[PDB]
């Protein structure tokens, strides 16, 4: 009649899950659990309302809809881009979460990993195949949770000060999911006193913002930030710029026929979701890569100050964090607008294309700041060698957007009481479809963290499956103990700046997360932008 | 009497002296007056040609050194005393010296003209390290050296005034160059093959003659050693020159530019010298009070502006630096440094040294320097900070001005040869942490190691003979070769290392560091 392992009661009511086959054994999965009221119609742009209790049994047996988002069409049918595209229908009815737990249910409380996907705050879904939590749960006997959150205008369009579109509601969907975990994860065997957030890119920036927001900080105990930080130049926006982009989006879709914020949002709520998605990229002030229209707003509520300020002034005793980057963070973003770049050739750019790419990769800085960038990333013994120029532009975008914000986040946390571990992911997957010059691109450590190479229908090498199991062990040991060890992985500190390389070879300790370059981005360039 | 030692120039008759070298004799004519003594009412005025004389001027010994500060940092120490005046000081100092082979050449012989350095505040043609006897015997050239007014006597300027016009020390040099054109053939020299060479402020002087049309017709080739006219220390603007001259007057009790200069001319020369260093606007190393002024006359624009707009086709220049240009200047004001300790400074002292080594720049510019010269994996290492500050000072003041001058000239038609002098003399008295300090290639260029009464090794004498051949090859043909030394170009940026080993070709005169000083920092300062 019924399998008791697949029946769980939470606060809202009863749920029914599925038994998942994994290479290593069965796993219980509860996919598509509603945690908020559907943010439809009058509740578009509003903070999430908690899901009201239900009678009967909710079938949590498949992934729910993807939150409405732009769908990438740059390389149609290409695996390297389609793997990030929605694998479910688009809907504003999208605030559901997923729980994976061992089969049978754990008898004693079990550490919990909570995943927050990335995608520039304009895309992403917990349902993508590369976020499949079944392998982590089977291999390491943790409970894994992932949630959807609203993206694009639906999650982050802000008319600051207004009550109809206050902004950051996509972050509040994440927080509501975290509150759901605290109240309900024990029913699945999870330990609410041992919750570790991990996320990638905008997911990592989200994790950092929960660290810096007191109402979120009490909902978890450790953090993992992969290829992202809340202090990234793309991750937040000012109140004035948020209002200008919101107002321009309205104007582009016929609203109003600025003004009263209530009349404005009300007009926006009458437009079909796809109409807003279609005009989203037009509100960006300039021709850029690695910039996104609707992102978290620094408005005094969710973030009482900028992530930079909160980081430098924070007390982080009692916190363990694991951070890292891939070896070639910038290359992926260059084929999305940088002159002379394509995945289908070598992208051997000229000096003129390099200088033009600097303004696209570092938008909105004075000519002087752009000149400092070029001075720094030019080899003045080979100022016009195309291969060096291509690699230098990739470093510019990667350093400025990922590596140096990550490094600043690691150094300040370590100096102010936190226990920090840092990595650089240096393995290029045998299955990677991107060209060779891109190296190890952004986002391609995730599949190894989630143990995807263990999927039988894949054709990863046996070496890569060992590698994946090593990384899952590191991540789960961190979740359990705040220490990935059990060759050792030394903590990161502001002085020694030690990190480990993650590849098929054993751990190798190195110093400096591009210390020379990040001194420019983190120490000097802010002083230049102040005068 | 020996006929070889009697020469008639346009002003009258001279009697020289025969000197010994290990390779044979040489004729020397020392202390030839080329200008009327710039005394009394003539102080601060451009030089006037020496009036003809009757009888025979005695040209057998060096004449007086122009009035200058005497360094007292390490009294009795050979490293500093070798640069101090070795004759009595006098304002009557406008004399020059000629060395020629013995017997005097009967065919026109290429001419080398030496302009000494000393920050435009010191120096003398009579110093032992500038002895021309070895070059003349070994390489069969005529060598000329002149004294020129330094300090306030040479470069005090009230711009626009006819009583203190400025740059008269440079005009002293030009007058000697005109004297060379009119009289050097009487010594066997060829006035159509004149090569200027100088070091530090002498090299800056050479560059300024390259950039001044009235001087350009008086020589044909140029050598600039560890100096350039575009250095941040080599010129001053009119406003700052007037302020420094006015501050000097107040410091000596004076007093209308006419009234100001008249009172200044009442003061003993040593009184002006005693207050010279105190007109500088800030504490600093590698800055000097009275330097050439850019007032539209001798220089119609800044040396950088003239270098960028110049057609230099038909010019050959030889330029270079020593391996550690900055180390010597640090013991004259940088906190934590001394020749008697390892000078292992702290980070705080490094940051303090940056403000004195790069004076008169905004805090933002100083931060840019600190960013570029910090190893952010070893930000506090004492030995690394000592080198970094030595690099800051050497790059800012010598290497990058030299590299900018080389690249611009080469890109605009002239043939450049560049070197880095990398041999530390066995006789060097400075501590080992200073490496190859500023100025210690000169003794090898002049062949001083060939002096038997000195302690140079057999290899160092061969090395000195190599360098004399390169320098003389350049003076004869505009090409030091005869392991080839390739020309310096803005793209390939090739230079050679000069030491006991054979020539080695390398690329880039600290290209990464000099891109910052040369390309970025000017834009920063303009904002
Ligand atoms: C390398 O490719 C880029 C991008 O090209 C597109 O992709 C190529 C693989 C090829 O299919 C092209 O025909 C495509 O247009 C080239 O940059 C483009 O160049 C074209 C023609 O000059 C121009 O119209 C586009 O605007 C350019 N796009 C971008 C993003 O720069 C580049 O010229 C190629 N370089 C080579 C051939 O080495
Ligand atoms: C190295 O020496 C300098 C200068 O000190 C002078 O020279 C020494 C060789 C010795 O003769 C001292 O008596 C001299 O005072 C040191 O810098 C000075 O340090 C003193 C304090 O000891 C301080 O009062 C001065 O202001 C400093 N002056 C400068 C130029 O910085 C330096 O600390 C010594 N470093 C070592 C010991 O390695
Ligand atoms: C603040 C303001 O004046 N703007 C008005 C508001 O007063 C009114 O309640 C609302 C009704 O939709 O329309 C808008």
């Amino acid at each position: 009649r019924e399998d008791a392992e697949l029946l769980v009661t939470v606060r809202g009511g009863r749920l029914r899950g599925i038994r998942l086959k994994t290479p290593g054994g069965p796993v219980s999965a509860f996919l598509g659990i509603p945690f908020a009221e559907p943010p439809m119609g009058p509740r578009r742009f509003l903070p999430p309302e908690p899901k009201q209790p239900w009678s009967g049994v909710v079938d949590a047996t498949t992934f729910q809809s993807v939150c409405y988002q732009y769908v990438d069409t740059l390389y149609p049918g290409f695996e390297g881009t389609e793997m990030w595209n929605p694998n479910r229908e688009l809907s504003e009815d999208c605030l559901y979460l997923n729980v994976w737990t061992p089969y049978p249910r754990p008898t004693s409380p079990t550490p919990v990993l909570v995943w927050i996907y990335g995608g520039g705050f304009y895309s992403g879904a917990s349902s993508l195949d590369v976020y499949d939590g079944r392998f982590l749960v089977q291999a390491e006997r943790t409970v894994l949770v992932s949630m959807n959150y609203r993206v694009g205008a639906f999650g982050f369009l802000a008319l600051p000060g207004s009550r109809e579109a206050p902004g950051n509601v996509g972050l509040l969907d994440q927080r509501l999911a975290l509150q759901w975990v605290q109240e309900n994860v024990a029913a699945f065997g999870g330990d609410p006193t041992s919750v570790t957030l991990f996320g990638e890119s905008a997911g990592a920036a989200s994790v950092g913002m929960h660290l810096l927001s007191p109402p979120s900080r009490g909902l978890f105990h450790r953090a993992v930030l992969q290829s992202g930080a809340p202090n990234g130049p793309w991750a937040t926006v000012g109140m004035g710029e948020a209002r200008r982009r919101a107002t321009q989006l309205a104007h582009l879709v016929g609203c109003p026929p600025g003004g009263n914020d209530t009349e404005l949002v009300a007009c926006l709520r009458t437009r079909p979701a796809q109409v807003l998605v279609n005009h989203e990229w037009h509100v960006l002030p300039q021709e850029s890569v690695f910039r996104f229209s609707f992102v978290p707003v620094v408005d005094g509520d969710f973030l009482s100050d900028t992530p930079e300020a909160l980081i430098n002034a924070g007390d982080f005793h009692g916190l363990q964090v694991l951070v890292g980057v891939v070896k070639d963070e910038g290359s992926y973003f260059l084929v999305y607008g940088a002159p002379g770049f394509s995945k289908d050739n070598e992208s051997l750019i000229s000096r003129a294309e390099f200088l033009a790419g600097v303004r696209v990769g570092v938008p909105q800085v004075s000519d002087l700041a752009a000149e400092a960038v070029v001075l720094h990333y030019t080899d003045w013994l080979h100022p016009e060698d195309p291969a060096r120029l291509r690699e230098a532009l990739s470093d510019v975008v990667g350093d400025h957007n990922v590596v140096c914000p990550v490094a600043q986040l690691a150094g300040r946390l370590a100096a102010q009481g936190a226990r920090v571990y840092a990595y650089v992911f240096e393995h290029r997957a045998s299955t990677l479809s991107w060209p060779l010059w891109m190296g190890v691109p952004h986002g391609y450590e995730i599949e190894f963290i989630f143990g995807i190479p263990l999927d039988p229908s894949r054709n990863y090498t046996a070496e890569e499956k060992i590698f994946a199991q090593r990384l899952m062990r590191y991540w789960a040991n961190f979740a359990r103990t705040g220490d990935p060890n059990e060759p050792q992985w030394p903590p990161y500190t502001a002085g020694a700046q030690q990190y480990v390389s993650l590849d098929l070879r054993p751990l190798e300790v190195r110093r400096g997360l591009r210390a020379q370059a990040c001194a420019f981005w983190n120490r000097f360039l802010p002083k230049l932008l102040s005068a």
